[PDB]
């Protein structure tokens, strides 16, 4: 659903960059900061894909996939991202497994939901 | 969805009870501990149904609605929970309104996840 778009896009995009972004602390508007950043992929590229997730103490953890076709200036990436975050960048190399992992670990805590 | 059957059983079962259990710990079993659970609820009615979240740093953290016609034993509850859990049991009243704030406040940590 999302994954089968995931899937997609990482294999019709040149460049999947799987970033995350930690902080120590939680004030702030995770809408702006996501949009924002949005917009800024947007200029980048305007074909390109973002896909982000919020996990819900102490601060702040995002993870983010980003579909485009143009190399990222990672600068950018930090200019566009709450002030003294950890920030990893990644490119996630063609292969199913690998997307599939990150994937995985993205949805990590939005999962465990069951209906009987 | 998962929210169209809560709507569905809240209206049409006698009670709907909303239970929290948080630990300090996190080891053990939450398959087993859910299952378990759902099986000793399933004997005490076989046309009860029961939905539940995991959230995931110090311990677990479990939301659960129990929807059954046949009022619920509260010390059996903790009998099937994990050993000096926090529990609360709340009977949710008959109003959209109120078991629309439950659920939503059982789903708080599984949302945030956007595909632009």
């Amino acid at each position: 659903g999302d994954l089968k778009k995931v899937l997609n896009f990482h294999f019709s995009y040149i460049y999947t960059y799987f970033i995350t972004i930690t902080t120590n602390y939680k004030y702030g508007d995770t809408e702006k900061i996501f949009r924002k950043f949005r917009s800024y992929i947007y200029n980048h590229d305007k074909n390109s894909h973002v896909f982000s997730i919020k996990e819900t103490s102490n601060g702040l953890h995002y993870h983010i996939l980003v579909f485009t076709n143009k190399k990222l200036d990672y600068s950018r990436v930090h200019k566009h991202m709450p002030s003294h975050s950890d920030i990893r960048i990644e490119l996630v190399p063609k292969s199913i497994s690998d997307i599939k992992n990150v994937y995985k670990y993205m949805l990590k805590t939005k999962k465990d939901i069951k209906m009987s």
